[PDB]
């Protein structure tokens, strides 16, 4: 039936992390890296986000209603003159380079940086030109180490518990980084070095990744956006930066439309849009993603 085949990869033999986790960073992954993503997914019903959320990429039109949110936030980036920081690397996944560079010559007030070789964790191949360049840009604005060495938050989100890096200062705009599949905050660990000695920054575990609770939901976007807007709420948020990769991206672009005077700045990269046909979404990787939505 729909869905066998998908849930027996993800979910089953774990192949998110397992496999496509490698696809999608150019350089080798330790093992020590290796064992940090694996983490959270150690038991296979844990892995239901995994498998969801390739399962709501906009891809040939559906899921219909992803499509449109997402549609809908690429036209507000359009309008929107919001300082954008947009990283890219080739051949990438979810932005090819010739959409990167259209997309900085589209969008109002982009800078476009080329990381050089880069698939989807662009973080993982070139962490010091993304965080010194994101540093760059911030003190522009109006407002590889494989440990994680932060101090552990907690806060409680419409009843679950959410885990998020908190360090820098207090008293200037902060800095809200969002991950994706099938990472966690980890996948920023070498880029918040670079902005924490100015800036704050916040990097949340998604529900049901990372050292987050894991309810019992079926980790559709809906959720996610349910709880992400119910996070920054519980931390008092008001005006913020946005740095955003993959599903995260997602998030922090519908956020950014329904909060527009919230938004100082945004900085992208491997970021969610409809990818209108197959042949849209790289050869390496089509009977994968085919296979993840069987
Ligand atoms: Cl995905």
């Amino acid at each position: 039936g729909g869905g066998d085949v998908g849930r027996k990869l993800i979910i089953d033999q774990n192949v998110f992390i397992e496999g496509t986790l490698p696809m999608g960073v150019v350089r080798p992954l330790t093992e020590v890296e290796m064992d940090h993503y694996r983490e959270p997914f150690l038991n296979p019903v844990d892995r239901e986000p995994l498998w969801r959320f390739p399962n709501e990429l906009p891809i040939a039109g559906e899921p219909a209603n992803i499509v449109a949110l997402v549609e809908e936030y690429m036209d507000w980036l359009h309008q929107s003159p919001v300082p954008k920081l947009l990283f890219w690397g080739t051949p990438g996944v979810l932005i090819p380079p010739a959409e990167a560079a259209r997309l900085a010559k589209s969008l109002p007030n982009c800078k476009a940086v080329d990381i050089g070789p880069g698939l989807n964790l662009l973080q993982e191949d070139n962490p010091d030109l993304i965080g010194s360049e994101i540093a760059r840009w911030l003190s522009t604005l109006e407002i590889i180490g494989t440990g994680f060495p932060f101090d552990p938050h907690y806060v409680e989100v419409l009843g679950e518990r959410m885990h998020y890096v908190d360090v820098g200062p207090r008293d200037g705009t902060p800095v809200l980084f969002l991950h994706g599949n099938p990472t966690s905050s980890y996948v920023w660990r070498n880029i918040i070095p670079h902005v924490a000695p100015t800036h704050r920054c916040i990097a949340p575990d998604l529900i049901g990744m990372g050292k987050s609770d894991k309810p019992d939901l079926g980790y559709f976007f809906d959720d996610h956006v349910r709880f992400m807007d119910a996070f920054i709420e519980a931390l008092g948020l008001e005006e913020v930066v946005l740095v955003i990769h993959d599903w995260g991206s997602a998030l922090g672009f519908h956020w950014a439309k329904r909060n527009p005077e919230r938004v100082k700045g945004i900085a992208f990269m491997e970021f969610i849009r409809p990818i209108p046909t197959w042949d849209e979404w790289p050869e390496f990787a089509r009977e994968t993603f085919q296979a993840f939505r069987t």
